[PDB]
């Protein structure tokens, strides 16, 4: 449900100026070479836009993302873990 319900209030938090960015630090770890990247490539891009690899994602990216067994995410699957954490980020 990561992806489905949760990318619905993702973009309710991050505008797309700040999508704008997000992709920008997405793409170049572009896996499929279309809107996927490895959910493994995060541990870069979060560190570009200042978010923490906490315990509780890594063993939440499996259950919640990759229910869908991608074996990647999607930019639908990435905008929300960003602002997942990002959201209760102190
Ligand atoms: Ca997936």
């Amino acid at each position: 449900a990561s992806m489905e319900d949760l990318q619905a209030e993702a973009r309710a938090f991050l505008s797309e100026e700040m999508i704008a960015e997000f992709k920008a630090a997405f793409d170049m770890f572009d896996a499929d070479g279309g809107g996927d990247i490895s959910y493994k490539a995060v541990g870069t891009v979060f560190r570009m836009l200042g978010i923490n690899p906490s315990k509780e994602v890594l063993d939440y990216l499996k259950e919640k993302i990759d229910v869908d067994g991608s074996g990647t995410i999607d930019f639908e699957e990435f905008l929300v873990l960003m602002v997942y954490i990002m959201k209760q980020d102190a």
